[PDB]
């Protein structure tokens, strides 16, 4: 249908935003503490700890497959990384503390794009 057609032609331009959004913010994290998945390997017990495990490379994969349908969607994803970080790190530890500064810089971020999708639709 032609309704069809112009909800995934929406899709595609949010997925166009939020890939702007997602570059913006691993650029927060230089240090790319928070570029890929916690490894199994390395952290054997990752998984007793922390239930829904996050990273910009899982994000990057789910945004490419247009697996986004809103911007809340990506966010969780997105307070998913910051807040399992939190959890398993201490308070001080470089990990703690780059989470800490990912959150506020992106904040920043995420508060415009969330008025370009409201305006944008």
């Amino acid at each position: 249908s032609m309704e069809q057609v112009a909800m995934e032609l929406r899709l595609t331009e949010l997925t166009r935003l939020l890939r702007s959004v997602l570059d913006q913010l691993q650029d927060k994290d230089p240090a790319r503490i928070f570029a890929q998945p916690v490894s199994l390997k390395e952290v054997p017990d990752y998984l007793d700890h922390i239930k829904h495990p996050m990273d910009f490379a899982t994000m990057r994969k789910r945004l490419e497959a247009q697996g986004y349908k809103n911007l809340h969607e990506f966010e969780e994803d997105f307070d998913l990384i910051i807040d399992n970080c939190m959890k398993y790190n201490a308070r001080d530890t470089v990990f703690y503390r780059a989470a800490v500064r990912l959150r506020d810089q992106g904040g920043v971020v995420l508060r415009q794009a969330r008025r370009e999708v409201d305006s944008i639709g």
